[PDB]
């Protein structure tokens, strides 16, 4: 059932944008995550460069406010090379 | 900042107790996207460290259906905090 990733980070690659023949807009960028996480009582650095895709009309708008350096939080499902398919985007 | 993955799947690689247990989780689901249903698939390496989750771990065998929660890190692996 469950497949949900919430990941904050800094955009390290600006949105590449395109539209399919059928008229579906797609936007792809990369989210660089860095943080300290707790695991079994010890602090450890977590790092990931996560490709993000925003598909469909409904979330394209906010995307135009995202550039390299933008701090955001993306919520969505992962699909595998791994990509995070954005369902929600929060501008930090 | 936020780093939280909740993933359900089937164990495709039997847990090897290395102090941490490591295995691979195969996920397959149908997800909704841009008006359409799109299948999603991943084979996620999972690491469970913490004696709290070591009883459940050693029951798990390939084919077991579990739900895991934790943070992701790229060496990509899921460092599991909880596992049902």
């Amino acid at each position: 059932m469950t497949n949900r990733l919430v990941l904050s980070g800094t955009v390290c690659r600006a949105p590449l944008r395109k539209v399919s023949p059928s008229g579906i807009p797609h936007c792809q960028f990369v989210l660089e995550h860095r943080s300290v996480q707790e695991e079994a009582g010890f602090h450890r650095q977590a790092w990931c460069q996560m490709p993000v895709i925003v598909s469909g009309h409904e979330n394209q708008a906010i995307t135009h406010s995202i550039t390299v350096g933008s701090r955001i939080t993306v919520q969505g499902f992962i699909s595998c090379k791994m990509v995070l398919h954005a369902e929600q985007i929060e501008l930090i």
